[PDB]
C-alpha cells in the first residue's frame, strides 16, 4: 500500500501504541479484530447525517428541571444575536426550534466564544448550553455563522464437534522460566469461568531456581465438551502461608470458536483480591525481565457448534425466591438460594431484577445447563420490553458474568441510551471492556458506533481510551485496535483536533517534567526558567488554537506568558493560562489548566465521574447541590491535566491569611462578605454554600472520602465550596467544620435557619441516592476494581452497603444519617487538628 505508510504512522502518535506490531501476541486476536471493526464502522460513517455530524448538536430529552423553571419569567427567555461590531435581542419561548428563531431575524446560531451549535429539531429549552446559561443565571449569547463543511469530515477511502468429546481436558506444564531470581514453588492451573473457577489441579513443589521443569500432566476432571466459550485456563504461581507471585491467562476457547491446542510459552504479570488487571488474555510485553511459563494443550480441529417450563409454586418457595431477587447485588448466593433459582428458572425470567442472580446460578461447566439457559435467553420477552436500568445492565457487564450472550442481552439495553446518557456512563463503559473476554464484542461496538455517530462522545471516548492505552500493559492492545477503529472513520477535520490536542499536551508535559527536577519552594531562579521554556513554545510549533480536551466546545490560543507560574506544592504542578482563540468571545478571562505529575488523575477521573452521576440523579429528583465536579483527564502514568476553577482558594489558605496556627471560626464568614461587591450576592454566596457543603457531605460520606484534609476542599468567591485531590486515630463521617457552621449561622450548638435548610437538603440528598442503591453499588464496586491498585478485597466494597444503609428503612437511615451530623458536631477542630503534625 502507498501512501498507507504515512497515514499509519499518523494514527500510531495519534493513539501512543503500534497497533501493527506483532510481538506481544501468540495468536491473531488482535488482528482478526481490526478486521472485524471494518464493517460496523463503514455502517456507521455511511449512515450518519453528514451536517447535523457537523454541527454536534449537545440536546436532551430529559425534563427541564423543577429548580430551572423558576428561573424563567412569563415563559419567555432572552437571546442577544451577533452581527459583526453591535447586536441585538430577542424574546423566544421554551419550545420554540432553531428554525422558529431563524425567521425572526442558510445561516446557523454558533455561541458565542464556543464550536457549539443550536441546530435541529428540539426545543431550545433541550440544549445543554442554554440550561447552563439558566443555572448560573446568564444571558445566551449566539452568533450568525455559516454552516461547517460536511466535506471537512470527510473519510479517507478504504472438523470434529466439540459436544461429540467425552475426553477430559487436560494441560501439559513444561516448566516456568526466569531471567534472574530462597524457597520453593508450586505452579496452580484453575479453569474460570467469570470468577467462578470451575475445576482446579496443582503440581508437586519443587525449588525455586531461575529455570524449574515439571513436563506432568494434569488431568482435570471436566471433560471438552462441558467447556464453555470464554473459559480462562489461568495458570498462577506461588512460592512457600503460601503466596502469589505470577499470573497469566490464555482462552481455551479462540475468537474461531476452536479449542486451543499447540505450544505457548506465555511471560507472565507480576505482583506487589479482585483487580480487573488479573483477568486480561494479554501477556507481558517485558520479554528481558519477566517470569514465563511454558505449556502443551495436545489434541483433528475440534470446534464448538453455535446454539441454535413451569410457573405454579408453593406459598413459603415464591416468598423465598423473592427475598432473594430484592437483595442487593453484593449479597452473595448460597448453594439452595442458586438451587432454587435455577429449579424456578421460568418464574425468575419473569423478574428483570433477578437477571444477574439468575445467572450466577448456572452450572457453566455442565453443556446441556448452559443449552438450557440458552433456549431460557430465547424467550427473553419481558427483558426485551422492560424500560431499561442502567444498574442491572451495568452488573451484567461486570466481572461475574464471561457468558457473551449473557453481555449482550445488556448491551441490548444500552442501544436506548439517548447520546446526553452515553457521556455519563461513557467513561465507566470503556473501563467496562476491561471484563470483556474477548477483544471483539458487542461493547466495544456499542461504544465503537456512539462515538462515530457524536463528535462530543467521540472527542471523550479519545481521550479515554488513550488515557488507558498510556498506562495499562494489561489492555493497552485492546483499547489501541478499538481507538484505531474509531479514529479511521471520525473523519480528516478531528483527526487535526487530535493531532493538535496530542502536540500541545506532549509539549507541556515535557515542561511539567523538567521544571518537578529543577526543585528540592518557589526559588528565584524557577520562576525565570519556566517563563523562559513557555516563550520559546509560543513561535516553534505549539499551534497557535487547540481544542480544550476536558470541555471540547472550547479553543484556547496563545499562552499568557505573564499569568503562568510554578505552585508551592511538593510536586511542583504548573499553572499555566491560555487566550481564547476565539475572537467572538465576549469575556477575556484566561483558560486555566493546571499540568500535574505525580498524582493518580484515574482515580480522580472516575470520583469526578460518579460525582456527575449523583447529580444528575438528583435531578430526577428536582435537587440541585451545586457540586463542582471540574475537568480533569488522565493523559497518562501518574501525570494530566486539571480545570483550573475561577475566583477559588483553599479552606487552610483562608485560615492561614487571619492566623498562621489554629483555628478560628468567623474566619471564612468574613473572607465571604470582602468578595461580595452587593449584599444580595453575599447571601446568594451564603446560599450556594449550603447546597455545595451539603452536597459534597453527602457525596463524600456515600463515597468514604469524606474524611479530609481541609486544604483539599475550596470555594469561590461566589460561595461554591468543593473537593479536589482524589488520591488515595480516629475519625469523622465528612467534614462539616465550625466555620462551615457560622456561615449558615450557628455557634456551638444551636438551630439556625439556614443549618435546618442544611439538614433539609443533606437528608433528601442521601434518600435519593438510595432510591438508586444498586446502580451506586456496581458503579462503586466497578470504580475500585478498574481503578484502585489496591488488590480490592470484598470488605473494601461492603463499606458503600453500611453508608448507603441497605434492609434498613426510609425512617431509620434519615436519624442514622443525622447521627454523622451530630459527629461533626462533636470533634470541631480535633480531626483538622490531627492532619497538622
Ligand atoms: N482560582 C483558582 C483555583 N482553581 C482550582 N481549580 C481546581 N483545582 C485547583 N487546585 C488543584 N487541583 C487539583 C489537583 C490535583 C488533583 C485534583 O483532582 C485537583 N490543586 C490545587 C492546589 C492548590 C491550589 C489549587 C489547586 N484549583
Amino acid at each position: 500500500s502507498e501512501e498507507s505508510q504515512a497515514f499509519q504512522r499518523q494514527l500510531t502518535a495519534l493513539i501512543g501504541y503500534d497497533v501493527t506490531d506483532v510481538s506481544n501476541v501468540h495468536d491473531d486476536e488482535l488482528e482478526f479484530t481490526r478486521r472485524g471493526l471494518v464493517t460496523p464502522r463503514m455502517a456507521e460513517v455511511a449512515s450518519r447525517d453528514p451536517k447535523l455530524y457537523a454541527m454536534h448538536p449537545w440536546v436532551t430529552s430529559k425534563p427541564l428541571p423543577e429548580y430551572l423553571w423558576k428561573k424563567i419569567a412569563n415563559n419567555c427567555i432572552f437571546i442577544v444575536i451577533h452581527r459583526s461590531t453591535t447586536s441585538q435581542t430577542i424574546k423566544v419561548s421554551p419550545d420554540d426550534t432553531p428554525g422558529a428563531i431563524l425567521q425572526s431575524f442558510d445561516f446557523v446560531l454558533r455561541v458565542c466564544g464556543r464550536d457549539e451549535y443550536l441546530v435541529g429539531e428540539t426545543p431550545i429549552k433541550n440544549f445543554q448550553w442554554v440550561r447552563h446559561c439558566l443555572k448560573n443565571g446568564e444571558e445566551i449569547h449566539v452568533v450568525l455563522d455559516t454552516p461547517p463543511d460536511p466535506a471537512l469530515d470527510e473519510v479517507r477511502k478504504e472438523t470434529v464437534s466439540l459436544w461429540d468429546c467425552d475426553r477430559k481436558f487436560r494441560v501439559k506444564i513444561r516448566g516456568i522460566d526466569i531471567p534472574v531470581l530462597d524457597l520453593t514453588v508450586f505452579v496452580e492451573a484453575n479453569i474460570q469461568h467469570g470468577q467462578q473457577v470451575l475445576c482446579q489441579r496443582r503440581t508437586s513443589p519443587k525449588p525455586f531456581t531461575e529455570e524449574v521443569l515439571w513436563n506432568v500432566w494434569l488431568e482435570f476432571s471436566i471433560k471438552i465438551k462441558d467447556l464453555p466459550k470464554g473459559a480462562l485456563l489461568n495458570l498462577q504461581i506461588y512460592c512457600g502461608k503460601v503466596q502469589l507471585l505470577y499470573y497469566v491467562n490464555l482462552l481455551l476457547i479462540d475468537h474461531r470458536f476452536l479449542l486451543r491446542r499447540g505450544e505457548y510459552v506465555l511471560h507472565m504479570w507480576q505482583i506487589s483480591s479482585f483487580n480487573a488487571d488479573k483477568l486480561t488474555s494479554a501477556t507481558n510485553p517485558d520479554k528481558e525481565n519477566s517470569m514465563s511459563i511454558s505449556i502443551l494443550l495436545d489434541n483433528h480441529p475440534i470446534a464448538l457448534p453455535k446454539h441454535q417450563v413451569r410457573a405454579e409454586m408453593p406459598n413459603q418457595l415464591r416468598k423465598q425466591l423473592e427475598a432473594i431477587i430484592a437483595t442487593d447485588p453484593l449479597n452473595p448466593l448460597t448453594a439452595e438460594d442458586k438451587e432454587l433459582l435455577w429449579h424456578f428458572r421460568y418464574e425468575s425470567l419473569k423478574h428483570p431484577k433477578a437477571y444477574p442472580k439468575l445467572f450466577s446460578s448456572v452450572k457453566w461447566g455442565q453443556q446441556e445447563i448452559v443449552a438450557k439457559t440458552y433456549q431460557l435467553l430465547a424467550r427473553r420477552e419481558v427483558w426485551d420490553q422492560s424500560a431499561l436500568d442502567v444498574g442491572l445492565t451495568m452488573q451484567l457487564l461486570d466481572c461475574n458474568f464471561s457468558d457473551e450472550n449473557v453481555r449482550a442481552i445488556a448491551v441490548q439495553k444500552l442501544e436506548s441510551l439517548e447520546d446526553d446518557d452515553v457521556l455519563h456512563y461513557l467513561l465507566q463503559l470503556v473501563q467496562a471492556v476491561k471484563f470483556e473476554p474477548y477483544h471483539d464484542s458487542a461493547l466495544a461496538r456499542f461504544l465503537l458506533k456512539r462515538g462515530l455517530r457524536n463528535k462530543r462522545i467521540g472527542h471523550f471516548l479519545f481521550w479515554f481510551l488513550r488515557s488507558e492505552i498510556a498506562q495499562s500493559r494489561h489492555y493497552q492492545q485492546r483499547f489501541a485496535v478499538i481507538l484505531e477503529a474509531y479514529l479511521r472513520g471520525c473523519g480528516t477535520a478531528m483527526l487535526h483536533d487530535f493531532t493538535q490536542q496530542v502536540q500541545v499536551i506532549e509539549m507541556l508535559q515535557k515542561v511539567t517534567l523538567d521544571i518537578k527536577s529543577l526543585s528540592a519552594d518557589v526559588s528565584s531562579q524557577v520562576i525565570s526558567q519556566l517563563k523562559q521554556k513557555l516563550e520559546n513554545l509560543q513561535n516553534s510549533q505549539l499551534p497557535e488554537s487547540f481544542r480544550v480536551p476536558y470541555d471540547p466546545g472550547l479553543k484556547a490560543g496563545a499562552l499568557a506568558i505573564e499569568k503562568c507560574k510554578v505552585m508551592a506544592s511538593k510536586k511542583k504542578p504548573l499553572w499555566l493560562e491560555f487566550k481564547c482563540a476565539d475572537p467572538t468571545a465576549l469575556s477575556n478571562e484566561t483558560i486555566g489548566i493546571i499540568f500535574k505529575h505525580g498524582d493518580d488523575l484515574r482515580q480522580d477521573m472516575l470520583i469526578l465521574q460518579i460525582l456527575r452521576i449523583m447529580e444528575s440523579i438528583w435531578e430526577t429528583e428536582s435537587l440541585d447541590l451545586c457540586l463542582l465536579p471540574y475537568g480533569c483527564i488522565s493523559t497518562g502514568d501518574k501525570i494530566g491535566m486539571i480545570e483550573i476553577v475561577k475566583d477559588a482558594t483553599t479552606i487552610a489558605k483562608i485560615q492561614q491569611s487571619t492566623v498562621g496556627g489554629a483555628f478560628k471560626d468567623e474566619v471564612l464568614n468574613h473572607w465571604l462578605k470582602e468578595k461580595s461587591p452587593t449584599e444580595e450576592k453575599f447571601q446568594a454566596a451564603v446560599e450556594r454554600f449550603v447546597y455545595s457543603c451539603a452536597g459534597y457531605c453527602v457525596a463524600t460520606f456515600v463515597l468514604g472520602i469524606g474524611d479530609r484534609h481541609n486544604d483539599n476542599i475550596m470555594i469561590t468567591e461566589t460561595g461554591n465550596l468543593f473537593h479536589i485531590d482524589f488520591g488515595h486515630k480516629e475519625r469523622v463521617p465528612f467534614v462539616l467544620t465550625p466555620d462551615f457552621l457560622f456561615v449558615m449561622g450557628t455557634s456551638g450548638k444551636k438551630t439556625s435557619p439556614h443549618f435546618q435548610k442544611f439538614q433539609d437538603i443533606c437528608v433528601k440528598a442521601y434518600l435519593a441516592l438510595r432510591h438508586h442503591t444498586n446502580l451506586l453499588i456496581i458503579l462503586f464496586s466497578m470504580m475500585l476494581m478498574t481503578g484502585m491498585p489496591q488488590l480490592t478485597s470484598k470488605e473494601d466494597i461492603e463499606y458503600i452497603r453500611d453508608a448507603l444503609t441497605v434492609g434498613k428503612n426510609e425512617e431509620d437511615a434519615k436519624k442514622y444519617f443525622l447521627d454523622q451530623i451530630e459527629v461533626c458536631r462533636d470533634k470541631g477542630w480535633t480531626v483538622q487538628f490531627n492532619w497538622f503534625l
